[PDB]
Order: structure tokens, then sequence, then C-alpha cells
């Protein structure tokens, strides 16, 4: 069983850019997302669901803002704080931060142990943010991910 | 509850290097690894627990080579195969890879989900490889690690 994920650049100006998927699969101890991405910038990117199963910008402060289509991190559970993987008051969709290596490629998998089934992230986004991902809301909210940078579906 | 572990850079020619910790914990879905290191190359690290309590180098084919004395990876329920963190008939001792940012510092912490307490895996040793881990004896074995980079005892 899995879901595969299309995952596009985000730019509202030149244009999306194609680069690649997330594969959704079960494990025994939750849902494993295993990139397979190029052509993103090398880095640790904070790595989430977001609520919406949108990657669309939105006009904010007189911009059209990458990604803001998707809405705010996934929470269904109103846990309302940014956390870990494995912390249970933290929003669901907080994931494991995603390794692009050097050469703008990720392809290491990461385990979300609070979600057991594929059909709860149906309807969703899943998002890459430019920034990392230190699992709290200090010194910066949201882990300090900041901008949207990639983005896909999850259907 | 945690467990310190002072981590080195191992060089048997011009001296081992401090290079931090790791510091494990227990949360609600296993052992968490929480790195906090500096001077290390930049890049995705295999990361594994090995049998022996012991980072000595040991000669082989004429060559001290770093980190042997810590012997293989921890294998106590008999896979004999290396495999992903979430996979039953893998390695016990294989965690997910390790993070090093571009500028040599390792902070993002990762989860075993099959390591459940403390005291399990105290009298062992935690290895950084130069490579990366593919999570399979193929193409490479041992996910690719190849030699070994850094090491601390667990105690
Ligand atoms: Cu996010
Ligand atoms: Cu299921
Ligand atoms: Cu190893
Ligand atoms: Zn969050
Ligand atoms: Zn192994």
């Amino acid at each position: 069983a899995s879901i595969e994920v299309k995952v596009q650049q985000l730019d509202p100006v030149n244009g999306n850019k194609d680069v690649g998927t997330v594969t959704i699969t079960e494990s025994n101890y939750g849902l494993v997302f295993t990139p397979d991405l190029q052509g993103l910038s090398a880095g640790l990117h904070g790595f989430h669901i977001h609520e919406n199963p949108s990657c669309e910008p939105k006009e904010k402060e007189g911009k059209l803002t990458a990604g803001l289509g998707a809405g705010g991190h996934w929470d269904p559970k109103g846990a309302k704080q940014h956390g870990y993987p494995w912390q249970d008051d933290a929003h669901l969709g907080d994931l494991p931060a995603l390794t692009v290596l050097h050469d703008g490629t990720a392809t290491n998998p990461v385990l979300a142990p609070r979600l057991k089934h594929l059909d709860d992230v149906r309807g969703h986004s899943i998002m890459i943010h430019t920034g990392g991902d230190n699992h709290s809301d200090h010194p910066a909210p949201l882990g300090g991910g900041g901008p949207r940078m990639a983005c896909g579906v999850i259907k």
C-alpha cells in the first residue's frame, strides 16, 4: 500500500518546477515518507503535513506568496503548538525534517510514528520549507521553517 | 531520563578529536538520539549501534583501522541483515541516518522505534560512518556506510 505524491518547487512568478515525488507507505511503526526529489536547495528542511489539499499561493500584504493555500500545520487534535514527530501534544502534521543532499537531491526516508494509516493523510498537503525545524515554536514560530519551498497534494 | 554519550572523531594517527555528544532519551515511540556535534564532515552519514562498548582501532591487513574495536552492527535478535529503522528483521542497531549540516555541526534528533528502554543500549557503541545509509546490503554492504568516522561508547 502506498501514496505517490507529486512535489513541485513553488514559484508564483517564474513557474512551479517539478522536483519528484514523496511516496508514503505504512510500516509497523507508522507512516514512512520516502523522497525521490531533485533540484532543491541543499540543507535540512522543515517537513510537515499542512491542512489543505492545496499548494496554491495566496495574496498576503500585497504579495502572491508561495504555498499559503495549504493553510497551517495539520492539527486535527488541536495541540495548537509545534513539536517533535514523537510528541503527542504537537501538531499531528509535524514530521521529521527532510535532508536534501549537497547536490539538491533527496532520498532519505523518514518515519512519522504518530501517523498510522495511509487514509489518515489523504486530503492534505505535504510542505518542504526553506528553513529547518527545531521542533519548537521558540525561538522562531513553527520550528523556524519560514517560507514554503516545495509542496504536494496528498490525494 | 537520559544517557549522554561522548563522541570522538576517530584518527589513530593524528589523535582522536572531541566532537560533542549524542544524548539518548526515552519517548512514547522509542529511543531518541539527539546530537550536539561539531567538527564533522558535512553530509548524511550512516548511524548505528555496534556490538562492543569500544571505539578503539584494530589492525586489519597491516593497517590500524579506525573504530574496528566496536565490532559489527548490534544484532541481538540475529536478523543477519542490514535494513531500516522500522524493519523488524533488520539489525536492532540500525538507526536513522545522521544529518551533519554544511558547517560540520549536527543537532537534528532521530527516533529508533524498535528500541524501547535506555538500559537496552548500555554496553554497546554508537557509530557515525563516512558514507551514508540506504538501509540495505545492496548494492553495498551495510548501507554503504563504509569506514568509521566517529564513535562513542554507551555507558
Ligand atoms: Cu510546514
Ligand atoms: Cu491501516
Ligand atoms: Cu555502523
Ligand atoms: Zn507543526
Ligand atoms: Zn545494520
